[PDB]
């Protein structure tokens, strides 16, 4: 049987080859806990061991799959899509209920994780959520529900396969380039570029802005309202910003969708960068990587339009 | 013909009787503008001049129709639906693509919202959102997609009814007390209580939750992460906050679901507001309202339990 | 503690293997009969309806077990039918009560609870499933193999539940239980409704055994709006001048057939379904078909129930 | 400019109504047939194919406009049998192009830009509406009025349009155009194949008559996870055996219909469709059954295409 490396960040979403003893009929399991924090608490620190580890291991092992609380899930997934270099399948999962609730969803979770990250089909396609017997891409996967099971969903552009009785049916792959076609490289870094999420809405502060600015944040991403569009006193301290030298990203806090260049907004007048299909918190994770290799908004652009 | 006010709060978005002129065989309108300003701009002010127009002119018509922009719709429409005294219908609509584009929706949008504040069966629902032939109440209705001329849609409860052919079926009816059932009275308001929103994500900073602590901010919503988590460092400026007078609402960046009270976070022991269903924006709405009548979080969770 | 009585039609969904029950209600339950759920049938819908309208006043609601193929359909069937207003939520599993994370104990504890609370009253007859409580009108399956494969589609649910509590903030408007004319205690069967589906080329030979074995109703599964293949339509209108009730609903999942638009209803006394699907539509038109064989008298019937 | 070619099936979708089209395109149009797309048939679809394939190279790429009622079927036919790798795109409307707002008119626009585009090649035969490009697999009729109705369920869309630019973020996996086995140019008809329904207490008489008809094959709109009522599946096992083939798909709007699941289908020799819905398994059925009538090599295609 294959070999899976179990690398935990939290406590157990079920309960693990002796909780989900099916396991060891699918692939030979090891495991190792590579920090214990909630996923609320996830951080940039975090990101980094995991990468790094992922980085280090790839060839003591046939795959990846990566225990996680389901809060920024979204994120972490997303930053190692763009910073691991391993090809071979890193699959991450959590649980949306406690392991000693009634009709735990973790354990089957995990097993269908494992079956993924077994799957050398599963191979070369980034890295990998896996909620719900469906395979989800980690830049497009989100969490659109609060409680709910089947809350992880790539809603913009699907899944790329779907688990029944422990076997896939691949008929998606992503194109936005990820792994070993970035030119990411966080393997010495030990920090990461700072970067905040301001919300716009009606009557909106412009403080929060400009907290962010007065602390000489690297970059700031604007979860906007409509097709990116922001409230006037955010429009001014951000193009403002913009102008000092902060990168500014134009998000959307609209759950589906793009916020396109040149649309809403001049972008290319204030020096502004539209997100496309990045939320928020995702856009935040492209934005901080492409400041550490550079600053110009039109080349942050151009990275806006490949990963 | 019942006869309908449209008030616009901004551009025209079908180009009005001779831009539509279908609308004078349905309903004899006249039109008001209110004030004339993009939605991404929409303010206190606004909000306040609206439900006193709505409510000093109830009786000069037979219904109302608001042409406001996309990017807060969902915010004014959860107000009015808080403050208007005026059981008959008022029906908000905007377009999501300009009046002289191909195809554009201004027009029968325009239309589809005459015909719903002009049917009998629909007064009493409180303030409803038409969009996309759907009739939708303003607490539930979002903006889902960024450019989707079906972007509008009531992500936990559904619709309230559908348009075919100028006649509404409608099966459903909200639960929440709205309207004239509300203890809301803006009419002698020229102020409202100061809200802000907070986003939280991986490694967010205290910052932005600082600058409104700092300004004296009435109350604080948090837009969470799963089931309205906060990042530690919010959590801890947040509870601070909510110490020494500020009022914390917790609800969710996570498009749809509750924020659940008393289950990922203790609620009593911290002063705390559980948004439910209410996403960020509109949790904003009710905490401001919440505000002119008490302080107290014990009755703020109260007022979101039952508004 | 309330008490509440689940009746099961087929295999269990949990194994108490959810003890957590006893904390919430007296439970006993019954054996109403053993089937799978894709071989659901009149007679079941009948027994069904009679046992819970007979013992409506033992207990204090009703928890259904019922497989998930049709679930949708025994749903409708009882939410025209029950003449009991305590509350009754049927339930289901998608996964086997012994597979690994099996969703059956969750549903089933989240059904008593449903039944259990008395804000669940007169709001029809009920489905839960996946933390949701969902009205039997508009709830429909949409995936094969999800968990939360049950959504209305349509309307929505009437309420979530966390943590054994039920925040309801809708309920249906179209009128069902003790509301509607219809009486299965005067019945040992139902008039004969077939379902025939449209699609590029379809053969007329569906719906002509239907009307050639003396069919009482049959329902289109129509394209887009309610619309009919050429030779369906031509074999349907004939059927429905000669005294077959014709409904056309549609094979699209969401948003209704409606009256006076695609097709010119009253020429030939076809009835649009609404919001119906075809399956759905059956449990109507059948109904229906009990209380008249008038077009215009049963489409009134669909523009009410 | 590109050359793009309109081939038109019914009316129209616009109404130049759109001479925007000029700075995208060279833009020249033909009637193919007239129709409406409800009684799309076996006959259009071989001569679009064959149309399409004969004058793939006096033209940069294709826009169908079609009616909604049957885009889905039609799209996926074409998608199995265009030996064109230039970009066919599907299109329709679903307000009448002289109602307020028509939606023909911009997307006519966007289907345009969409053939038009150089990325559009090699992803086989597309559906373009409500501002997004659909692979003809997947996409399906969602809602019976909806101008955002036309939907990929399962896989999602391949890309979106915004102020004419495509951001493509996927392609299909399976096979299609030129790497099927299917040719259609040897046939003026096609293998009779039909679609019966499942439900409660779901008559055997449209699968008799099918049956009776001599049809090359049947797909069953099943329950749930493809499978059937009692009687259908005693009738579709007899014929299966007796060499009709029997392909189970599902009613359930979205999701697989997994093989060794629900039903032991190598013991009768039933197909199970995958996410093909009942009319798409058709659509793939008809075109198997022009190789072959084993139901080992069905199942086969049903794997692949
Ligand atoms: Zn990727
Ligand atoms: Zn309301
Ligand atoms: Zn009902
Ligand atoms: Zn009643
Ligand atoms: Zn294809
Ligand atoms: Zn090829």
């Amino acid at each position: 049987l294959p070999n899976i490396t179990i690398l935990a960040t939290g406590g157990t979403i079920a309960g693990l080859v002796n909780a989900v003893p099916q396991l060891k009929d699918i692939a030979n399991v090891k495991g190792e806990q590579v920090v214990n924090i909630g996923s609320q608490d996830m951080n940039d620190n975090v990101w980094l061991t995991l990468a790094k580890k992922i980085n280090t291991d790839c060839d003591k092992t046939d795959g990846f799959v990566i225990t996680h609380g389901t809060e920024t899930m979204e994120e972490t997934a997303y930053f190692l899509d763009l910073t691991v270099k391993c090809d071979k399948p890193v699959v991450m999962v959590g649980a949306m209920r406690p392991s000693t609730s009634m009709s735990a969803d973790g354990p089957f979770n995990l097993y269908n994780a494992v079956v993924t990250a077994a799957d050398k089909a599963s191979a070369n396609r980034g890295v990998l959520v896996v909620m719900n017997d469906t395979v989800l891409d980690g830049r497009d996967v989100t969490k659109t529900n609060t409680t709910d099971v089947a809350t992880f969903k790539s809603v913009n552009y699907g899944p790329l396969g779907y688990i029944h009785n422990g076997k896939i049916d691949y008929q998606r792959t992503p194109a936005r380039k990820h792994t070993s076609d970035t030119p990411f490289d966080v393997s010495k870094l030990n920090e990461l570029p700072k970067v905040g999420i301001v919300y716009n809405y009606a009557n909106a502060s412009d403080l929060p802005a400009k907290a962010l600015v007065d602390a000489g944040y690297d970059g700031i991403v604007s979860a906007g309202v409509g097709n990116g569009n922001l409230y006037k006193s955010v429009f001014d301290t951000l193009a403002t910003a913009a102008k000092t030298g902060t990168a500014v990203v134009r998000s959307s806090r609209v759950p589906t969708g793009a916020t396109t260049q040149d649309a809403e907004v001049d972008d290319a007048k204030y020096g502004f960068v539209a997100s496309g299909t990045l939320n928020p918190q995702k856009a935040r994770v492209l934005l901080q990587l492409a400041l550490t290799q550079t600053k110009d908004p039109q080349q942050i652009q151009q990275i806006f339009n490949q990963y």
